[PDB]
């Protein structure tokens, strides 16, 4: 029987859920049948991401509309769906790398899985993630639930939000690799939300930047790791519904050091020199007036209000590094979703 405690033990549970796992591939339209959950396979992932990377290749420079119906054709081979749309441009093409960012997190999670004590102490290991409960009345709970009420978004009105749990996590090995960056400047604490069924993964491999094979056009701001300011941005991320109303967001210490600021998408490869951040200008943004500190990271826990900008894409700000070293991943919330 585990010692773990039960909110921690709760965690595990969520985060190895076979039957989320399931659920999640279902709302990406895949095939179970042909392609159910012990066939998935990393390499057939990577694979698919390179189709789609020739895919958008060949929509870009001018190829036979013969061409790319066989690429598509390959695609569908590669990864079974069960309905066949015509991956032609670049919004088709977001919507698989957007299934295959959520297949590559899934395989984890099964390979770690499916590879004496109890099942739970076991799977916890699995993670290399230490995790502490954090009391509800601390500085770091005060600090934390602050955050939540004020940074949730106007528009992102559809649900409230509660917290159940809040874990200070510490990944092995993301101290050390952190230590380069540990120095920089412009220090921020910004949310990262994801689907219950990819938190294996991040706790276990930390959050990472997409294959080689992912298209850097798949992505708005290119292959980067992405973080918000405004907790409703990442929290509908979380894709909770009815038959699962409750999700998980992170809090990471990110070191934005020079901010690239950019208003509309920038498929980047690298940042320039002189620059250690891209920040995505929002309509809205936290009034930097209300701004605190929690053990040397910046928290932008300020309420919503203009940003002055209205030429953009984005409603609200975001933010992207491009080393995984330059996040520090510090906790874990278990959130509450009570929609209108
Ligand atoms: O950080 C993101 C990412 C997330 C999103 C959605 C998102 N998800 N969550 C957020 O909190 C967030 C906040 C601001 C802006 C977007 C987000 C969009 C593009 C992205 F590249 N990653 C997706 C691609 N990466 C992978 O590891 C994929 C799984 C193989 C790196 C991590």
């Amino acid at each position: 029987k585990s010692k773990l405690p039960k909110p921690v033990q709760d965690l595990i549970k969520m985060i190895f859920d076979v039957e989320s796992m399931k659920k999640a591939m279902v709302e990406y339209e895949i095939d179970l049948q042909k392609m159910p959950l012990g066939k998935l396979s990393k390499r057939q992932i990577q694979a698919a991401y390179s189709i789609l990377s020739e895919v958008q290749q060949a929509v870009s420079q001018g190829s036979s509309d013969s061409q790319i119906l066989d690429l598509s054709n390959r695609f569908y081979t590669l990864i079974p769906h069960d309905f066949p749309p015509l991956l032609n441009n670049a919004d088709s093409v977001q919507a698989k790398v957007e299934m295959l960012d959520n297949l590559l997190d899934i395989e984890v999670a099964y390979s770690l899985l499916r590879g004496s004590k109890d099942p739970i102490d076991v799977n916890y290991e699995k993670l290399k993630t230490d995790i502490k409960v954090v009391d509800r009345d601390s500085e770091e709970a005060e600090i934390i639930r602050k955050y939540v009420k004020n940074t949730h978004a106007t528009t992102h009105n559809a649900y409230d939000l509660e917290v159940i749990d809040i874990f200070k996590i510490e990944r092995e090995g993301e101290c050390q690799r952190y230590k380069p960056f540990k120095q920089l400047h412009n220090r921020r604490l910004l949310w990262h939300g994801s689907r219950t069924t990819n938190f294996a993964g991040i706790l276990s491999q930390g959050l990472r930047i997409a294959p080689p094979e992912a298209p850097v056009t798949g992505y708005m701001f290119g292959k980067g790791i992405y973080f918000a300011d405004m907790v409703s941005k990442s929290a509908n991320y979380c894709h909770t519904s009815q038959g699962d109303p409750i999700g998980l967001i992170l809090l990471g210490e990110v070191a934005l050091g020079n901010m690239y600021e950019l208003k509309h998408a920038s498929h980047i490869s690298k940042l320039p020199k002189g620059k250690h951040s891209v920040k995505g200008l929002g309509k809205t943004t936290p009034d930097p007036s209300a701004n605190i500190s929690l053990d040397g990271v910046d928290v932008p826990l300020g309420t919503g209000i203009s940003s002055g900008v209205n030429d953009t894409s984005l409603l609200y700000n975001e933010y992207i590094v491009y080393d995984i070293a330059q996040v520090n991943l510090k906790y874990l919330l278990k959130l509450k979703f009570n929609f209108k």
